[PDB]
């Protein structure tokens, strides 16, 4: 007809890449994380920033994949690391963001013991925040027949880890676990935003303020209890009493015990 579909043209000029913009930097590994994705901190740099930088591989990949999109939506409403690079191979996954300095709720609350009740206090406001952004901002899904559906499908493949199983659980087949987790349906959806793994290491702190949270791979809609139940279990190795103030500070009188139980199952499987 008139216009080509397609025009025979030159090659464009390419995006600069990690080499340009990582040199200078110091390296040290994270030991703390137990994902299987590989962390290094990059310090060092004079009128340059710490950044992470999280490297999966397989599945993983796509852990950090979700990861950064995640990331990418959510920093319009909470305090985030800043994506500064990306990368996406067929099995390679990169995500380099800023670092969030201070230390995590779970090293300053055993730092400092006494402090426990401002800390819980913080992550209740920081949590009531995260639930009070409406629903239909959020392009991701998380809710529980979602989650149930990926649970399976990391148990048929062996993905498991049954030495995370709690104190509990200790012991069980995963079979079991999965099997008794379905006994406990069902229950009424109390849908909000999500962070998907709000505890402790998650959480960081930086001059008595809470600053940022990171980890945010199962960002989405999902019930309360999906943050909750987590940071509930995470505080237990603390005090019940600042598991007790959580939920008061949060909004709730008396914990819902089946979704306790029920949402705090669902994460063994991941
Ligand atoms: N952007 C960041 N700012 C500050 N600290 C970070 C950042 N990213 C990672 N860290 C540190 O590295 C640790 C591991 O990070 P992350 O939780 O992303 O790894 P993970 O493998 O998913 O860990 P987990 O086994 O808890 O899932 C964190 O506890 C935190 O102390
Ligand atoms: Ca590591
Ligand atoms: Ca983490
Ligand atoms: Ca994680
Ligand atoms: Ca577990």
């Amino acid at each position: 007809s008139h216009i080509q579909r397609e025009t025979s043209c030159s090659r464009p000029r390419l995006n600069s890449n990690l080499d340009a913009d990582l040199y200078g930097y110091r390296w040290a590994r994270d030991n703390v994380g137990q994902s299987g994705a590989t962390i290094y901190r990059l310090y060092g740099k004079p009128n340059a920033p710490e950044l992470f930088l999280k490297h999966g591989k397989g599945s993983v990949a796509n852990d950090v994949t979700d990861e950064m999109v995640r990331l990418n939506w959510l920093t319009a409403f909470m305090p985030l690391p800043t994506i500064k690079h990306f990368i996406r191979t067929p099995d390679d996954a990169w995500l380099l963001t800023t670092a969030i300095p201070g230390k995590t709720a779970f090293q300053v609350l055993e730092e400092y013991p006494d402090s426990g009740e401002n800390i819980v206090d913080a992550l209740a406001v920081f949590l009531r925040r995260l639930h009070s952004i409406p629903v239909c901002n959020c392009p991701f899904n998380s809710d529980r027949v979602f989650r149930l559906a990926q649970a399976q499908s990391r148990m048929n493949n062996g993905l498991v880890d049954a030495s995370d199983f709690d104190d509990e659980r200790n012991g069980w087949p995963v079979e079991q676990v999965w099997k008794e987790m379905h006994k406990l349906l069902p229950f009424s959806p109390d849908s909000v935003v999500t962070h998907g793994d709000f505890s402790l290491d998650n959480l960081i702190f930086d001059e008595g303020k809470l600053i940022g949270c990171i980890d945010v791979g199962r960002v989405g809609i999902a019930d309360r209890y999906q943050d909750l139940a987590i940071l509930w279990n995470c505080l237990g190795e603390f005090s019940p009493s600042l598991q007790k103030r959580l939920f008061q500070k949060y909004g709730i009188d008396n914990p819902d015990m089946n979704k306790l139980q029920f949402h705090l199952m669902l994460d063994e499987f991941f």
